[PDB]
């Protein structure tokens, strides 16, 4: 996240860190005790048997007793088409269920088909890069963005921070975009690189996929 701030610890208890060989590589969102969702680009060429799904995290450079760690039992995909920037969404089935508590909670989703208009206020977040020469988050970052339709396909929800250079970056892939308390996005791609100040950021449009998500989580 470029131009963000620290989340208060555990403010977003559905936020997930996907890790390999102890390193964070993408965000995800807890959508049932035993399912997460993320971006398909996050898992395309990954070794999934080795992915660790880390719930209840805040500061990744710390040992944190609030964490719960799962493996991926299987993945569900839905026609990911990267060249056309379509269906950038995967669900990972965990090898058990999370214990729900203060730090680990299942997110809420919009209705199938809900579109958000221009100007809707949302929050992005993640443990990605902080931008050119400013390192990487330890602590989960968050960022106020605004929904925009200009320079955005209908197959995305796009957001923009007007008047300053801010947005999602590498490592924020797969993280939720929360709008009116619901997960309307999954961080998918950037245009003009991170925080161009020119092009909106693009998220996989979760509301286009709720039927598919429900078909898996019930
Ligand atoms: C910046 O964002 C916060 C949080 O946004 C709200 O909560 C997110 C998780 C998501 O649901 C967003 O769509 C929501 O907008 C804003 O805080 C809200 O501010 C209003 C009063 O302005 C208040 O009644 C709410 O309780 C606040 N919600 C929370 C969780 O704090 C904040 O206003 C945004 N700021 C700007 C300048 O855009
Ligand atoms: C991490 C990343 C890529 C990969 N792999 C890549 C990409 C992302 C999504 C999609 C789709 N749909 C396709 C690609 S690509 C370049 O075809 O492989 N393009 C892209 O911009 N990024 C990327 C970089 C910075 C932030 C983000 C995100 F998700 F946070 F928005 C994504
Ligand atoms: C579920 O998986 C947990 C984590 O397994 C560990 O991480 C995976 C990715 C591999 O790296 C593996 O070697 C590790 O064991 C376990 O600690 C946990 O008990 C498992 N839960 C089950 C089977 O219910």
């Amino acid at each position: 996240i470029v131009g963000g701030r620290r989340a208060r610890p555990h403010a977003w208890p559905f936020m997930v860190s996907l890790q390999l060989r102890g390193g964070h590589f993408c965000g995800a969102t807890l959508i049932a005790p035993n399912f997460v969702m993320s971006a398909a680009h996050c898992v395309a060429n990954v070794n999934v048997r080795a992915v660790r799904v880390v719930l209840g995290a805040h500061n990744l450079s710390r040992r944190e007793p609030t964490r719960q760690v799962f493996a991926v039992q299987r993945i569900f995909e839905n026609g990911y088409d990267p060249v056309n920037l379509l269906n950038d969404i995967v669900i990972l089935q965990l090898n058990g269920s999370a214990t729900i508590n203060a730090n680990v909670q299942v997110a809420q989703l919009p209705a199938q088909g809900r579109r958000l208009g221009n100007g809707v206020q949302c929050l992005a977040m993640g443990w990605g890069l902080l931008g050119r020469n400013r390192g990487i988050a330890s602590v989960l970052q968050e960022l106020n963005v605004t929904v925009v339709t200009s320079l955005c396909r209908r197959s995305n929800v796009c957001t923009l921070v007007r008047g300053r250079q801010a947005g999602v970056c590498f490592g924020d892939s797969g993280s939720p975009l929360v709008c009116n308390g619901l997960i309307h996005g999954i961080a998918s791609f950037v245009r003009g690189g991170c925080a161009s100040g020119l092009y909106p950021d693009a998220f996989a449009p979760v509301a286009q996929f709720v039927n598919w998500i429900d078909s898996i989580i019930q």
